[PDB]
């Protein structure tokens, strides 16, 4: 609640399962300021990105580009489990 980020951060949506994001993981390289707020609000879902803005270097694509972390153009399962 407030200001803490959850261990897992759950993304609904339909026919594919859902997303999720690890904040447990990702702490492990990254201090709040690399990802808060240029690329996330402090909010879950408060902006929608889609896959093909992934693909644009938006939201998770902004480092799961194939060279930073593995590319969000493949491997599905990883971020939808
Ligand atoms: C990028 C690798 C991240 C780092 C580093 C941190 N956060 Fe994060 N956070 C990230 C995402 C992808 C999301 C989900 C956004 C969405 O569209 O749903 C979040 C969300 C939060 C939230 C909101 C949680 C909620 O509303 O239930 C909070 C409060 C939050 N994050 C806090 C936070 C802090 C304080 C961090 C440093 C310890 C931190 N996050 C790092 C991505 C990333
Ligand atoms: C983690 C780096 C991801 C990989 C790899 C893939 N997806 Fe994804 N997907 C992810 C998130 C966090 C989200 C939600 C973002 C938000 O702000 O809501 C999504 C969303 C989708 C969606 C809905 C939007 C759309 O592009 O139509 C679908 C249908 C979806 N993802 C499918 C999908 C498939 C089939 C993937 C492999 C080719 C794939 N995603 C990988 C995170 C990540
Ligand atoms: C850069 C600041 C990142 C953002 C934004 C997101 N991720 Fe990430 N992720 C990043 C790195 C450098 C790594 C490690 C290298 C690699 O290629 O694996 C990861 C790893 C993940 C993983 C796997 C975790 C594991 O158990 O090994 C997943 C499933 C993952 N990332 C998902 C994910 C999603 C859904 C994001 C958008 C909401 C997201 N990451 C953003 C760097 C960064």
């Amino acid at each position: 609640k407030g200001m803490t980020p959850p261990k897992t951060v759950n993304f609904k949506m339909k026919g594919v399962a859902d997303a999720a994001f690890s904040h447990e993981f990702h702490l492990g390289m990254y201090k709040c300021n690399e990802c808060h707020t240029k690329l996330f609000a402090y909010k879950a879902g408060a902006k929608r990105f889609t896959m093909a803005d992934m693909d644009k270097g938006k939201s998770c694509g902004a480092c799961h580009n194939g060279k930073d972390a593995f590319s969000s153009a493949s491997d599905c399962g990883k971020c939808h489990p």
